[PDB]
């Protein structure tokens, strides 16, 4: 049978995506804090999103707003991209459009400590309309709280790539967000009192069970 151990070896796979999109994270977190210009940050945005893969989509720099300012334009100054070839989105940068600094992904990250990331729900993005899953952290610059990064996953991405390991270690598995929503789940079922092999990302992170194929 050997449940318990395929049951790791799929919790290792399932892991990828979570460390590539950290790993991301800390590339963004690195140039936000760094003295290059905006045009200088677009630049090295736009050839990390190219040069990422795995389910990784979108993603970009969210500098905190000065909603002061009197030029409408000058008040949201976001670095956005999405591999579509990477394109650079400038939506959330139109004040009539409600700005990104009261988006969940956002507030969670908002002045918290640096090296802490956030879980936002499944949505579909307003502007490009993948359904996705946002992790984001804060960057700092001088002591004091800059902006979010934030790195997106595609979830239908991450579905075909959690189904089809499973399958190929000829397992059922159910993987649930912190906020209960069924991410994932492929072949997964019990009856006849099939054992099921529960694994934990975190209090507050991913959720598997795990059950034999038949
Ligand atoms: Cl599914």
């Amino acid at each position: 049978n050997n449940l318990a151990l395929r049951a790791e070896l799929l919790a290792t796979q399932i892991r990828e995506p979570l460390n590539n999109s950290i790993g991301v994270l800390q590339s963004l977190t690195s140039i936000g804090k760094s003295a290059a210009d905006k045009e200088e940050q677009e630049r090295m945005l736009r050839s990390l999103f190219s040069v990422v893969g795995g389910v990784i989509i979108s993603g970009g720099l969210w500098p905190e707003p000065n909603l002061s300012a009197t030029d409408p334009s000058l008040r949201y100054d976001s670095l956005f991209f999405n591999k579509a070839q990477v394109d650079q989105l400038s939506s959330w940068n139109n004040p009539k459009a409600g700005g990104y600094d009261r988006e969940s992904w956002y507030l969670a990250a908002e002045r918290e400590a640096e090296g802490l990331y956030f879980w936002s729900p499944v949505y579909v993005d307003p502007y490009t309309r993948v359904e996705m899953i946002t992790v984001s952290t804060p960057y700092y610059r001088n002591g004091q709280f800059a902006g979010v990064a934030t790195v997106d996953l595609s979830l239908e991405s991450l579905i075909q790539f959690v189904a089809a390991t499973a399958e190929q270690y000829n397992l059922g598995v159910n993987l649930k967000d912190a906020f209960g929503v069924e991410v994932v789940s492929h072949n997964f079922r019990t009856y006849d009192n099939a054992l099921v092999s529960y694994y934990s990302f975190g209090e507050f992170n991913w959720q598997i069970e795990v059950v034999n194929a038949n």
